[PDB]
């Protein structure tokens, strides 16, 4: 039949190439497509919770970059479903090739030396940018950008998949979950497209989940903004234990740190090497030395290796509660306890 139609427009009208299942200003005339809407704030808030937490911890530009991007990618989406214009729609669609590449950048340069850029990839990244662009401005078919992202996520998910194969199969868990809901959410994007079907909305209580769950475009900026932070802290991941501190580097630190504080002149120097100097002693607390690598991390020897390292600790603590009292030189002189501390306790084991 031809009744009235669900579509309610109102503050201007749809000028963009494509408008999905979601009825045109249904539950606010402020904004179109309300739930595909504000289910955009799983894509803002968290990665700019991300993106604060990244450089506060000092991390590399690449993760701060892709935690911005996402939230780039929500704000763009949050503007493209609130206006459905064509000027907007590119503020949504256009960054998710730049998030990707900025992906795809960190994926692959994650077991390379820190401060070194690959120009050759990121030139390459650059260009295909630019083409995908370019072409998408000219060519205005939706189509095309949907198979260009698929590409670009195509080889994000084989890189994925190698380093959980090969170097770190402890990211099985995160790697694979964030795969899944992915292809979930893309799933829940082609049932709005194809069964897009206002019935159940219709039928009945509309204003509880079912009238809600029947916005699967919605539900596909849950699941996809979730995969994509995922996706980061996997990435993240991989990064840091690529970089990550073992014994050899840990008993250095600790060492080193210590001849630190026997030298020092100033409160500053002191404490932030017995900062460190914590950090160390609880990874190498942790770790099994060379001497006792065919013992049992169990064994009488070990516990003593570990016993060593909670006098050692606490030691550390005592000394940092001395420079957080301002007794610079009562903590200054507690590296000869260290020092005797790890001579009679933890240096025999190494
Ligand atoms: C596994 C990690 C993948 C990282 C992807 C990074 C991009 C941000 C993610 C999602 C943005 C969703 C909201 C924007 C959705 C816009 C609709 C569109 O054109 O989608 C194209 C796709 O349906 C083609 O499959
Ligand atoms: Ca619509
Ligand atoms: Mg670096
Ligand atoms: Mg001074
Ligand atoms: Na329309
Ligand atoms: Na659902
Ligand atoms: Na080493
Ligand atoms: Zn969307």
């Amino acid at each position: 039949f031809a009744p009235a139609a669900d579509r309610e427009g109102y503050w201007g009208p749809t000028t963009s190439t494509l408008d999905w299942c979601e009825e045109n200003y249904s539950v606010t005339w402020y904004i179109a497509e309300f739930w595909n809407t504000v289910s955009n704030l799983i894509m803002i808030i968290p990665p700019m919770f991300g993106a604060v937490q990244s450089v506060r911890d000092g991390l590399e530009k690449r993760y701060i970059a892709s935690y911005l991007a996402l939230t780039v990618v929500g704000m763009g989406s949050w503007c493209f479903h609130m206006t459905l214009k064509y000027e907007m729609q590119l503020l949504d669609e256009l960054p998710m090739i730049y998030s990707c590449c900025i992906f795809v950048y960190c994926m692959f340069e994650c077991f390379k030396i820190k401060n070194s850029v690959n120009y050759h990839l990121l030139f390459t990244l650059v260009l295909f940018s630019l083409i995908v662009t370019t072409v998408y401005l000219k060519v205005k078919e939706p189509i095309f950008h949907q198979v260009m992202y698929g590409m670009l996520v195509f080889t994000l998910v084989l890189r994925s998949i190698y380093i959980v194969t090969w170097v770190y199969p402890w990211l099985r868990g995160l790697g694979y979950t964030s795969l899944g809901i992915f292809l979930l959410g893309f799933l829940f994007w082609n049932i709005d497209n194809i069964f897009c079907e206002s019935l159940r909305n219709f039928r009945k209580k509309v204003p509880p989940i079912i009238g809600i769950t029947t916005q699967f475009h919605a539900w596909w900026h849950i699941l996809t903004g979730l995969g994509s932070y995922l996706h980061i802290l996997f990435s993240l991941y991989t990064r840091t234990l690529y970089l990550r501190a073992d014994l050899e580097d840990n008993w250095e630190t600790l060492n080193d740190n210590l001849k630190v504080i026997e030298k020092a002149d100033n409160a500053a120097q002191v404490k932030d090497a017995l900062t460190k100097m914590r950090a160390a002693a609880l990874d190498a607390q942790k770790a099994t030395p060379p001497k006792l690598e065919d013992k049992s991390p169990d064994s009488p020897e070990m516990k003593d290796f570990r016993h060593g390292f909670d006098i050692l600790v606490g030691q550390i603590d005592d000394a940092l509660k001395l420079a957080n009292e301002g007794k610079v030189k009562e903590a200054q002189a507690a590296a000869e306890q260290l020092k005797t501390t790890r001579n009679a306790y933890i240096q025999k084991y190494l």
